[PDB]
């Protein structure tokens, strides 16, 4: 009933490299963990591998074909269709086929824009401020343990008007 995406991609719209992060950023899954507390992810089947587990304290939802897919904490669906089912805040967790498949679906986006180039093999789709209002766009903090720079965006759909 309120349909979000939540991704980190680098400078190039990098999300991915042999099915793991590229970039080694513990803020993110600080922002990650608060953002969807509570809440829903819906992932795709490559995403649910990497990651390797149901994350705690939220319903975890994957999309697959395979119908022998029946993992205990994991909610299963088989239609992108499905989504809209699915009650309460959902986030579209991942990964790049989902993103491409959702991408003119939902309301908003919660961006993390890691500032670098990383060497990767799955993109979020290209976007254009043109149509995403900045809501909020908020600078991470770097230390010892977060040394790349990154910025938290939360972009909204602008509305279709004449002028
Ligand atoms: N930086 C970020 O924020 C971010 C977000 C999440 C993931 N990632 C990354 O994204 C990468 C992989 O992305 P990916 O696109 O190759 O895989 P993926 O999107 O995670 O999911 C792959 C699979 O989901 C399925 N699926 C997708 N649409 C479906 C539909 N309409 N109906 C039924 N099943 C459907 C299939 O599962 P079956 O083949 O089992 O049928 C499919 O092959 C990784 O390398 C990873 O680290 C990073
Ligand atoms: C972080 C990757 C990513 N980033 C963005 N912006 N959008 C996103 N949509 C993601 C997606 C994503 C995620 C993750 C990691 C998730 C994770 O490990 N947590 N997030 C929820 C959670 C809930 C309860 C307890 C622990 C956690 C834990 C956070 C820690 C404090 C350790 C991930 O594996 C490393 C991954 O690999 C392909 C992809």
């Amino acid at each position: 009933m309120t349909l979000s995406i939540l991704v980190a991609h680098d400078l190039q719209r990098v999300i991915g490299f042999e099915n793991q992060l590229p970039w080694h950023l513990p803020n993110d899954l600080k922002h990650v963990k608060k953002l969807s507390t509570g809440h829903t992810l819906v992932m795709g089947r490559k995403t649910f591998e990497s990651i390797g587990k149901p994350l705690p304290n939220r319903r975890n939802v994957v999309l697959t074909s395979d119908t022998s897919f029946n993992v205990e904490g994991v909610d299963v669906i088989h239609s992108i269709e499905d989504i809209y089912q699915l009650p309460g805040h959902v986030f579209i967790f991942g990964g790049q086929t989902l993103f491409e498949e959702m991408i003119d679906k939902v309301d908003d986006m919660y961006i993390t824009v890691i500032e670098g180039k990383f060497r990767g093999d799955t993109f979020f789709p290209p976007y254009t401020f043109e149509d995403w209002e900045v809501a909020s766009s908020v600078e991470g903090k770097l230390d010892e343990k977060n040394t790349i720079p990154h910025t938290f965006l939360h972009l909204i759909r602008k509305k279709l008007v004449p002028r």
